[PDB]
């Protein structure tokens, strides 16, 4: 038959329309689109660097996970794209302050490039309670 | 409750790894290249070409599964250049065309084979 | 309602307290963080290079298997990251040895750099029994 796929929206988060969907929930499990450092009312990068782009990455991330009735409490892995590899004691600061205790399974790891020219990208699962 | 799908329609590193685990509802689905198993090489014409050939042989695979592109629930698209961004998503979506994976992408420094992209992906089976 | 999540430890492989957990399970899948090549013992990434360093990343991840009651045939799912590609018939020699039949799916590909200056690292989602 076919698959109960739900798609939690919130204009309060980046969407590439007609590319991917911000999440896909299926019966349990939530898989979130790459976040980036984006906001959405202006559509740019917010400004300040890596840091800033990690910490408007991750409330983007949470519009998403409370469009799907989820908080940070529900991500049980995420993957930390970085555009540098000495950035990772300073983005683990600020990541800390979103996944505070009972943390997820985590990569984190430096690319070669970010789509818009981003400094951090975050990916995550999420189980819903 | 564990399912190995294969095809001899798409590549596979045979003893490397599967092309496809379907466990529970739930079904993990190997990095795609733009290979074309009848010349066992990538296809020509560039990136464009490759990415179309990558989700050719992620639908072969699918299929074996009893699965299509609607099943997908999310992607990894890895590039070996971002300025083939644009060019790559034009393809990716003449495949999904509506209730659209979850994605990430972003540019690497290589791939197996010397491919331009490497597509991944989690689908889920339906009742 | 909350979700129910497990941390499965194991004091043979690394951690980063207060920033992952080694890997997580929820309603019988398992996320695991990335593994690099380090020896808990001496702090340090061992002696000898990728395929030393790929063979203790798995050694790693089948300790934190092992503490959610799982072994390497439990494993769906890895990535292979490498500091450079043209490693990957050295890893995938040692990764072989590791899995007899019913293989992983799985991604590979390199990246700019990894943490620790690692020269592999890999990721994993595995079900339980």
């Amino acid at each position: 038959a076919a698959v109960q796929k739900l798609f939690p929206y919130t204009p309060r988060a980046p969407i590439r329309q007609g590319i991917y969907s911000q999440a896909v929930v299926v019966d349990r499990t939530m898989y979130i689109s790459g976040q980036l450092g984006l906001d959405v009312a202006s559509g740019k990068l917010v400004e300040g660097g890596v840091q800033a782009q990690a910490r408007q990455a991750l409330v983007n991330m949470g519009e998403i996970l409370k469009a799907a009735g989820c908080g940070y409490d529900n991500v049980v892995k995420t993957t930390v794209l970085l555009a540098d590899m000495n950035d990772f004691v300073n983005v683990n600061d600020v990541y800390k302050t979103f996944f505070s205790k009972n943390f997820p399974a985590r990569a984190a790891y430096q690319v070669v490039a970010l789509p818009r020219g981003g400094l951090v990208e975050i990916e995550a699962v999420a189980v819903l309670g």
